[PDB]
């Protein structure tokens, strides 16, 4: 069960004012992302961000989420999968809604002190293919 | 227990680096949508001033609410808040003194029925400052 409400499109998922709660609206705060624009005559297939993770423990399951949309919302729709230690932790996901907020995951299980982690692109066109990515949160 | 959380706040990679097929990276300031209270003069801003009646629960289960927050000019009067759930209160007032810095205010209640009465709470009745903004509510 998860009842999710992020004020997307203006939804505001059935939450009102109440009583004490004067003049409400919604407005625009902001929050810090990597932008891939994906430039004419370049492949953007392949790992996109990477990181040698540290402070883990061999033998224990953690649990990698991504923050992730699509922008612009033209020509190629992104295709994003996650890396850990060279194996696929996820399948690819295409990103399809402009500014639609997504979370992509997957777990994989550390064999010592640390993991070679990889972002993976698997759309090299340039045309399209423009995404953000906000957060990258690693729990175990 | 543990995490690594990256969302580039004061433009902080946390040692992520660009893939070789991430080109020419860098970082925006994206959108994200929120509530915002500006309590305007002559008032009273304290009790419940959001309030949803959430289904789909199956009576006994323990969710956690979750509810993402913060302070902002910071002139004047601090805000304070906590939440509450069928009329009982599940988390402790915190007073939100540092503008723009993002907290969780986090409860757990066991539901007593197909729906619960879910209710975030100021206790500042104030309209000279206690000013903040709500950009996610999640429970799970
Ligand atoms: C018409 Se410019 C072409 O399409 C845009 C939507 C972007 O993907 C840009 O990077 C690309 O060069
Ligand atoms: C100087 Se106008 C006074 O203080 C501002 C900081 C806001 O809190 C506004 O709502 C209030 O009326
Ligand atoms: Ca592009
Ligand atoms: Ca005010």
């Amino acid at each position: 069960f998860e009842d999710l409400t992020n004020f997307e499109r203006d939804n505001w998922n059935n939450w009102q004012a109440g009583p004490a709660g004067h003049d409400l609206y919604l407005v625009d705060a902001s929050t810090r992302a990597v932008e891939f624009i994906t430039r004419p005559n370049k492949n953007h297939a392949g790992e996109i961000l990477k990181k040698t993770l540290t402070g883990l423990t061999a033998g224990y399951e953690y649990t990698w989420t991504v923050k992730i949309a699509r922008i612009i919302g033209k020509y190629e729709a992104p295709k994003v999968s996650l890396r850990a230690d060279g194996k696929d932790i996820s399948a690819p996901l295409e990103l399809k809604q402009a500014n639609e907020w997504v979370t992509l995951s997957g777990k994989f299980k550390a064999t010592g002190s640390q993991a070679e982690l990889a972002v993976v692109s698997h759309v090299s066109a340039s045309m399209g293919n423009d995404f953000r990515i906000k957060e990258l949160k690693i729990k175990g």
